[PDB]
């Protein structure tokens, strides 16, 4: 649980670095 909870952040950090410049590309 609260070791998970900083996982999630991390998860949605990443999502706005490598897919901002291609999601299936």
């Amino acid at each position: 649980g609260a070791w998970k909870n900083f996982w999630s952040s991390l998860r949605k950090g990443f999502y706005d670095g490598e897919a901002g410049r291609a999601i299936r590309r």
